[PDB]
DNA sequence: CCTTTTCAGTAATCTG
DNA sequence: CAGATTACTGAAAAGG
């Protein structure tokens, strides 16, 4: 299985830079994965996957998300 | 290592 | 249908 999240929600979640660009600096930096949405205007909009983030910043996320077991 | 600004393309949306 | 606009991010650069 695997999740997926827009920069603003990431960029979020404490560990993390904290900026919309300042994400894309580690996803590109750190090859984060991502799925490309498309619903979104610009078809720009991509989310990355949580699951592929540092451990320790994972449970940023997901305790930002509020997701854990 | 992070912050912020500008630039550009398309995507969906709205109307008559 | 036709035309037009707005809205949404992504990308890079420079500096402390």
């Amino acid at each position: 299985k695997s999740i997926w999240c827009s920069p603003q929600e990431i960029m979020a979640a404490d560990g993390m830079p904290g900026s919309v660009a300042g994400v894309h600096y580690r996803a590109n930096v750190q090859g984060w994965t991502k799925r490309k949405k498309e619903g979104v205007k610009g078809g720009k909009a991509v989310e990355y996957d949580v699951m592929s983030m540092p451990t320790k910043e994972r449970e940023q996320v997901i305790a930002h998300l509020g997701l854990s077991t």
